[PDB]
């Protein structure tokens, strides 16, 4: 039929939507700010769309519960039709592709290590091989999954001592692991994405650090319904953007621009 | 109906798909050696398919005459029913992605610069704001098209030098643009994708160095003709594959494993 307003699912993560300081004096899309945000208006743009953000409600990328096998998160808004396309860090992964349509990527990330600036730690191995510092992930994302599911021997390790330690090591936002981190004294290491712990980074009170080589390599997509006639127009959309050189200026107004630690 | 023998379009381009040295010994798949070679053979098993690697026939990647819109090259022998997949280094276009189908990227790169060791060239940018180097790019392929395409300033600068140099800086294979560099004592510069670029670095006679930051961001993907009913299981064992390590152990295994120039 006629084309209706799109439901966009999305997520508070810093600088990929965040709500903007004078936010309650503003009114629906205005009130957020961030890469996300505005890639939500080119691909609309691009693709001939009217759009409502929305903050996926309970505050979840998404995962699966084995018990019940219900997805929460944004991956489960969509799964269950309550947004029509997610515009947000979300991570491709062999689970989610099964359940949901991608985009091709817009982003290239893969897992790193943030520390407190002069923890000796350099690498996975280092964490794996110690115990006085702890370690952890983010809960309902690609991140936990990817040691739950790894037979690679470091990362098994890692796993190992993860899911047991006490007290938890695993937090519910990416802003509570860079707490931690920072509140720790060297203490904790936050296991994320490469693309957040660049951005954190470079923002005050430039304390933290990436350390190592990626752990992996992927990229976030575009999520929509299995078989929406969202996917195909959106896809051309991130290719379009991609090529046009849009996304590389996005990246650059989010993360370097933004720095405040210097150069 | 049955399944058949799948026909695997793929192009010769070290280290993704190169000739045994004993090749004439040899028969059939066996022929062949790579990183590409490597990946059919898993993408073949965890699909359930029996396969013939075939090289395209005309040493092309994939482009599209303006004048017959006649496409050439791997995405040809796709789009004219000549070949049921390609499994080889073909860039994900837009172009590319109206046309035929690609799987998520097994591997990330971006456009890159070679250089003779000792040439006084460290970006685009010096490369655009003289005239003694000269630089080129392959024929048929995604980096030509982005020059071409490229509304960009210093990219642009560069495209309006490169279409009309004398004598001509495009080369019809990679190992012709190395070549040119290797012979010509500093005063050509060649523009390839990062992946080629790192690989011929570790490679004797150790002459050659990348310099500079990418200057786009991409993938490879494999491809089958729109619509095919290979699209959908290729996808997800190239996601298994890559959740697995694997794509990461035959980049070890091809590049650095390889490498010849030391440590
Ligand atoms: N900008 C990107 O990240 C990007 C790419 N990024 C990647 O290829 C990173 N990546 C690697 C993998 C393998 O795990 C993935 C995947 F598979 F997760 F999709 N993304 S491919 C590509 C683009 C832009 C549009 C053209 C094609
Ligand atoms: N991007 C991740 C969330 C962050 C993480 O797991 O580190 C996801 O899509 O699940
Ligand atoms: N990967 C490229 C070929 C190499 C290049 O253009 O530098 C393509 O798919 O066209
Ligand atoms: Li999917
Ligand atoms: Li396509």
């Amino acid at each position: 039929g006629a084309n209706k307003t799109v439901v966009v699912t999305t997520i508070l993560e810093s600088p990929y939507v965040m709500m903007k300081k004078n936010h309650e004096m503003l009114e629906g899309n205005e009130r957020y700010e961030g890469y996300c945000v505005d890639l939500a208006a080119e691909i609309a743009k691009h693709c001939g769309f009217k759009y409502k953000l929305t903050i996926v409600g309970d505050g979840k990328y998404g995962a699966r519960d084995a018990d019940t096998k219900i997805w929460n998160g944004m991956v489960g808004e969509l799964v269950y039709g309550k947004a029509d396309i997610a515009i947000a860090p979300l991570t491709i992964t062999l689970v989610r592709e099964e359940v949901i349509d991608f985009s091709k990527p817009f982003m290239s990330l893969g897992i790193s290590i943030m520390i407190k600036k002069g923890t000796p730690i350099e690498s996975a191995e280092d964490l794996s091989k110690q115990t006085e510092i702890a370690y952890g992930t983010l809960d309902s994302g690609s991140t936990k999954e990817f040691f739950r599911r790894s037979k690679i021997a470091v990362f098994d390790k890692m796993w190992t001592y993860m899911r047991s330690a006490e007290p938890s090591v695993f937090v519910r936002t990416t802003a509570e692991g860079v707490a931690r981190v920072r509140k720790s004294k060297g203490k904790y290491a936050y296991l994320l994405e490469s693309t957040m712990n660049e951005y954190i980074e470079q923002r005050k009170p430039c304390d933290t650090m990436k350390v190592g080589g990626n752990l992996d390599s992927k990229g976030y997509g575009i999520a929509t319904p299995k078989g929406s006639s969202l996917g195909t127009p959106v896809n051309l959309a991130v290719l379009k953007l991609s090529e046009q050189g849009v996304l590389d200026k996005l990246k650059n107004k989010w993360w370097y621009d933004k720095g405040e630690c210097g150069a």
